[PDB]
């Protein structure tokens, strides 16, 4: 006896685990994926706003990290982690060049 393992297995699917190593680990992850770092900063930043989206390629690799690029309009683009993404992303790229004027 002792069949309470839906108790058990519900608590285990649920589970803990997050952090914002999950960003920069996306980041690096699209790079090792084949993924260009400049291509992804484009189309991810036209996501943000009223532009074109970006292509199946970047939904199945940030998908496959966890990080949903195609959030509903009922959150605005606003409560999103594409944010926190995208900020790394942008922060990232211009630390690496420059962002002269």
């Amino acid at each position: 006896q002792g069949l309470d393992l839906e108790s058990a297995r519900l608590a285990s699917a649920a589970r803990h685990n997050h952090s914002a190593n999950q960003t920069n680990e996306a980041l690096r992850r699209l790079t090792q994926e084949g993924v260009d770092m400049e291509r992804l900063r484009t189309s991810l930043g036209r996501y943000i706003m009223s532009l074109e989206p970006l292509p199946p390629d970047l939904r199945r690799a940030l998908e496959s990290v966890g990080i949903n690029p195609f959030i509903p309009e009922e959150l605005s683009l606003v409560d999103h982690p594409v944010l926190n993404f995208s900020a790394a992303l942008n922060r990232m790229l211009a630390s690496r060049q420059t962002t002269t004027n």
